């Protein structure tokens, strides 16, 4: 029999990132030799960006292709299932976290308690802030009115002092041009400009060479299906779906880098000025940032799992040290 | 109809590596309804590790699994195909190369006039040193017999003093032992513990915190198949093996990792001191490599297609500097 499947991804039409997901979609045609189709939609056309998570669950959508973090506010773990605030920032710690580490595992039992079966991580890249006023050094978010994708990640930047809002990234340009937001993380360089930040902010403000992305070094997409729908199918095509998204992962991640590569220059050449912060800065972070991972970690027995073994990793390659953990516990 | 494959790999039986490659086989066969079976086979068991690109290519093996710069001496790219002294080290790094800047078309090219398929390559991890003597900074490197896996790699280091000596990995633990040689490269802890070097040299010599490997921060591996027994396959078993190749890629990443977490305390168990060189060191190696890049990437039409790109990735994201490049070219 051939089975198809709608999915709605987060990129919005007319990015690199909606292009990559249509190829996935041919790709994953091919592995099969047509037994599975995906019928690929971009963000919005189904239903919100945030509304995927219920009608996947309802079935009204088979799949997604999210930002997993999008649903801390309602799923605790998925704050800890894609990058946050200097913890764990290149995507081989995340793909070793999540492939040997236990971390997949604890994706699968958490979304399948929600009727949803977590495919895999798909790696993507860093992200960058853009702002219509120069933030120069860490006091200077104070007052800053920034769209970022809630959770722990909002948490970090209003204990910073700013005044954090949550917007689909296809309405940040809007938001930008009438003032109604004075910055806005998002996702890479590439991608950012597809969107058109460029026209609307003038700065791009980034952490020092040694930390370049603060809050979200590695940004991580997944696939997530309506699990009636996966326990439908064949497991032969079950374990090929498998793979072909874990091969995905990287080709994304490989044509997002070569995208942002070849945007650089565009912001140059814009008249963009790129605000490097200084180390000092991101020390302020981090004496922000450590209580708040316990924070969120404490919140269910999903989010403490993942962060026990996150943490666990993280001092095992000298990622955080015990006197910086004084007073925390778990 | 039913393909077999014997496909022998660079590992040892008894270490991590080989465990992992055996799981490989039966993930093969599962993603392939059966259809595929890679029959596996540890180091030196058909025929010898540097014997297998000519087994490969005569069809004595159907496919071989190997470090893919051992083959340096015979096809200048491939000292290209896998991490070089002191230049791109991160494996993101090497998967962007491959995956979107046309890296994975050159090495296949190279290696079609050779008769043979190069699949794609599997991530793995950095590499250290074992030495007998303890090796304390650059100048230490002088009279040291030094096993390497030749090419680029032990030529950076005779450019440092030391007397280079090719062998497999699993002839590394005698030599040692009979004063053949006073230190040896091979791959990262977990491995070369399981090949007990921990037992007949007391010093691990890596580079400082802020490069962790000078020679081999990216050392790969990958699957080469006999070119007519790949043709002979066919296309859909073929995009399967490929998407099977690249999710193993980086399963097999995610092990070693593991595997290197718990090798650590081992080594602190049997006695071995962890020596860590300097940034000094380490620019001191760095004045010696770059030159040897150009040296290696004029070598043919390919080695000097793969470095160009290579080195415009660099220049992209600051790995080096037009200054440093003062009186070198292509
Ligand atoms: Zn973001
Ligand atoms: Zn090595």
């Amino acid at each position: 029999r051939r089975y198809r499947w709608r999915i709605q991804t987060a990129w919005d039409a007319g990015t690199v990132g909606y292009s990559l997901f249509q190829k996935f979609t041919e790709r994953v045609k091919e592995l099969t030799d047509g037994q599975l189709e995906v019928q690929p939609f971009p963000a919005g056309a189904v239903v919100g960006t945030f509304d995927m998570f219920d009608a996947v669950k309802t079935g009204v959508l088979d799949g997604m292709n999210p930002f997993t973090l999008y649903w801390a506010g309602r799923m605790p773990v998925t704050a800890f299932l894609s990058s946050y605030a200097l913890g764990l920032d290149r995507p081989d710690q995340w793909e070793t976290w999540f492939y040997s580490l236990g971390g997949l595992d604890i994706a699968r039992r958490a979304f399948a308690e929600q009727g949803l079966f977590y495919v895999g991580p798909v790696q993507h890249d860093l992200n960058i802030i853009h702002s219509k006023k120069p933030i120069r050094r860490f006091e200077d978010f104070k007052g800053v009115k920034l769209r970022v994708p809630g959770g722990m990640i909002a948490e970090v930047f209003a204990a910073a002092g700013a005044s954090t809002v949550l917007l689909p990234g296809g309405e940040v340009y809007p938001a930008l041009e009438r003032g109604v937001i004075d910055a806005a993380d998002f996702v890479g360089p590439a991608v950012n400009y597809n969107l058109g930040f460029h026209q609307v902010a003038k700065y791009i403000i980034m952490g020092p060479p040694e930390t370049p992305a603060i809050h979200q070094p590695v940004d991580l997409m997944d696939f997530t299906i309506n699990l009636n729908r996966w326990r439908s199918l064949p497991k032969p095509l079950q374990e090929r779906f498998i793979a072909a998204v874990h091969e995905y992962s990287w080709i994304h991640y490989a044509g997002i880098q070569k995208a942002n590569l070849e945007a650089w220059p565009k912001y140059r050449q814009a008249g963009v000025e790129v605000i490097r912060l200084s180390n000092e800065d991101v020390r302020k972070f981090r004496r922000l940032a450590i209580p708040i991972w316990f924070k969120w970690a404490k919140m269910d027995k999903y989010s403490r799992e993942a962060f026990a073994s996150q943490l666990e990793y993280m001092k095992g390659i000298g990622y955080v040290t015990d006197e910086e953990l004084k007073g925390l516990s778990l």
